[PDB]
């Protein structure tokens, strides 16, 4: 690279291991914020121009991540950990730790470029209907569409098939060899394998246990909401492709992946005929440019004591599928350029409900950057990803409240009942609840895969056993080891943990009832809003500032008042509902869980020739 980059020396002292990095710093940011933009470029723009380039500007911050990383280890490795100021000895242990970068040229050049090649096959992929090569629809939008509200068993068949050999099939050989790389890296920086590397950021020796504990205190929530909803699909489809007894069918969640049921909402509402808690209706009805959205969401996080979006986020940022028809990965992420200047969104938004909470998702990743912008590099990143992933889901959840939604508009009117108390508890339940048991799982097949537990030679029978297994769900159409259902889930191809996304649903939680206690308030957790609230907004950016500078499990103590992670406060918030759903289906003689797992729905009529 630039010499004016490389390290320089230093001293073999603290006063001077301190010199060590207020240098690297400096330097960092300009390397970052090249790799960032570059990307930002592919992301933006998938051409094999820009892919090209991006496979470059990673391959200088590989190295760059190699002369200080060495160089942090030359001298200052012996001796750290006895480092007074420690918000210091874990910079410079987040500088000892390069992963890839210990990786000779040929092989970096090979990682990087499976990396740029999976988001490619993965973002690029499509389904084709069979006699009539006519228009082949897209994850985003067309199937995301026919899978949240189409009720064709067989069309959601054709786009769930279609789908996930489109997406899978292809990933998988590079996936295998991505993994051994990324293995191979990290067996250089002490850990065994990716996935001890990924669950050392909790700084748990206990972590897993921990969470398979949280767990079963869950465990039972979700299986009434499926039971429940199991009937109800029943109702729908009928006796031949529902089994009361088994596991439900993958694909009539509503939801390619069967994370979240919101929006089958319509067909499990216990008390319909009621108002409707879904301005998925009524944003339309208006007059709601997908900005509009990023603008409500804006005003939200104002009025709570915080800073609004920057001119450059406002700009920098790609709020829409673009029109110069330029193939771009529309999944919805949140960018920091690190130049503490630069901070953007990149989505392709168009206006549900379900994505409103998505951009006040983003948001949260923003409002995080802007927060501890003013820290060094290699804490910027939060007490650990998460809260990252909590932070724009907890403003979610006062938003989500129906009563907060007609003071803004989109719940024309009023009944602070228990019915409609019911229905909005069980439509936040189809969302956080149903997403439990995945959130755990995903990682939980990866851990495995990283580590030896599953080859290559199982990717698929691990990943149904897991699946079946916590979901209780099954594949609409048989399966084999040349599959990779894995592989179509976006945060497997494009290398992104993903126990993070458990973390943040329970710990979302115990935000909102900290929050909630300091705004003052009092009455239900599940209807309160920490809307315009200075006082509550004031608690949360002292955890937001704090980046990854002391201890998530202090920075956690001082905010809600708690050593760890607690299902207590998320049991409270569904208590209703929870009792509700209990009572329902005992006396509808459910039966809580599959017990003949193994059962498989037989295909339609004559698959695949039909309305699709
Ligand atoms: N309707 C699509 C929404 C996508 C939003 C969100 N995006 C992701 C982005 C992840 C990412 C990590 C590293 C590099 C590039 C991207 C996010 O964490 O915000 C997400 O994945 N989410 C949000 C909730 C659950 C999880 C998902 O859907 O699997
Ligand atoms: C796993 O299942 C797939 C089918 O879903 C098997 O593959 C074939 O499927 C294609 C259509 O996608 C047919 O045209 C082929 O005729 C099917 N092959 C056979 C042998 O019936 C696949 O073979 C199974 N894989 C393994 C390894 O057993
Ligand atoms: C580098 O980090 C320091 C904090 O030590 C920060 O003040 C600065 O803005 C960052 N970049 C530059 C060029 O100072
Ligand atoms: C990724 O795909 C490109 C073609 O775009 C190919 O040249 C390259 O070999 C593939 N990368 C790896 C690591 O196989
Ligand atoms: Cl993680
Ligand atoms: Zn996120």
């Amino acid at each position: 690279l630039d010499p004016g980059l490389q390290p320089g020396n230093f001293s073999a002292d603290e006063a001077g291991a301190q010199l060590f990095a207020q240098s690297y710093n400096s330097s960092a940011e300009q390397v970052l914020f090249q790799s960032v933009a570059a990307s930002w470029a592919h992301d933006t723009n998938i051409t094999a121009e820009n892919a090209r380039r991006q496979e470059e500007a990673a391959l200088l911050s590989q190295e760059f991540a190699e002369a200080w990383g060495q160089k942090a280890k030359e001298l200052y490795e012996p001796i750290w950990q006895n480092f007074t100021d420690p918000q210091l000895r874990r910079i410079i242990g987040a500088v000892r730790t390069l992963g890839s970068a210990n990786l000779p040229l040929a092989k970096r050049q090979q990682y990087n470029a499976l990396l740029s090649n999976m988001s490619r096959i993965y973002s690029t992929a499509k389904v084709c209907l069979p006699n009539k090569t006519a228009t082949c629809w897209s994850l985003d939008p067309d199937l995301t569409n026919i899978l949240a509200s189409s009720r064709s068993y067989a069309m959601l068949l054709f786009a769930w098939e279609g789908w996930h050999n489109a997406a899978g099939i292809p990933l998988k050989p590079l996936y295998e060899d991505f993994t051994a790389l990324s293995n191979e890296a990290y067996k250089q920086d002490g850990f065994t394998d990716t996935g001890a590397y990924w669950r050392s950021w909790y700084n748990s020796p206990t972590f897993e246990d921990d969470l398979e504990h949280l767990y079963q205190q869950l465990e039972p929530l979700y299986l009434n909401l499926h039971a429940f909803v199991r009937r109800a699909l029943h109702r729908r489809y009928g006796d031949r492709y529902i089994n009361l007894r088994g596991p439900i069918p993958a694909h009539l969640l509503g939801d390619m992946w069967a994370q979240s049921w919101e929006n089958i909402y319509d067909m499990v509402v216990p008390f319909p005929d009621k108002p409707n808690l879904d301005v998925t209706s009524t944003m339309l009805q208006q007059g709601w440019n997908a900005t509009h959205m990023f603008r409500v969401a804006e005003e939200f996080f104002t009025s709570l004591e915080l800073s609004p979006m920057p001119p450059e986020f406002w700009e920098g940022s790609m709020l829409e599928k673009p029109a110069d028809g330029r193939e771009v990965v529309c999944h919805a992420s949140a960018w920091d350029f690190y130049n503490r200047k630069d901070f953007r969104i990149k989505q392709c938004t168009r206006v549900t409900m379900d994505q409103l909470s998505t951009v006040h998702h983003e948001m949260g990743h923003i409002q995080y950057y802007l927060q501890y912008k003013d820290l060094p590099v290699s804490l910027r990143r939060g007490a650990n990803p998460g809260f990252h992933e909590a932070i724009g889901d907890v403003l979610a959840l006062s938003v989500s409240t129906p009563e907060h939604l007609h003071k803004i508009g989109l719940l024309d009117r009023v009944t602070n009942d228990t019915e409609s108390d019911i229905n909005y508890l069980l439509k936040m339940a189809l969302e956080k609840i149903a997403f439990l048991p995945f959130g755990y799982l995903v990682d939980q097949w990866r851990w495995g895969v990283f580590s030896g537990r599953t080859p290559p030679s199982r990717y698929n029978f691990d990943w149904w056993y897991l699946r079946t297994k916590y979901q209780g769900i099954c594949p609409p159409v048989t399966r084999n080891e040349t599959h990779f259902d894995a592989g179509a889930k976006f945060h497997v191809p494009n290398v992104t943990p993903y126990i993070r996304y458990f973390v943040s649903f329970v710990l979302q939680f115990q935000f909102h009832e900290a929050l909630c206690k300091e705004a003052g308030y009092e009455g239900p957790l599940h209807q309160c809003d920490i809307y315009r609230s200075t006082k509550a907004g004031a608690k949360l950016r002292k955890v937001l500032q704090a980046g990854s500078s002391r201890p998530w499990q202090e920075v956690l103590k001082d905010m809600v008042g708690l050593d760890a992670l607690d299902a207590q406060p998320l049991l409270k918030y569904f208590q209703p509902v929870t009792q509700w759903l209990q009572e329902q289906n005992q006396q509808n003689g459910e039966v809580l869980g599959w017990p003949e797992y193994q059962w498989h729905p037989p295909l339609p009529d004559n698959y695949p020739e039909g309305i699709d």
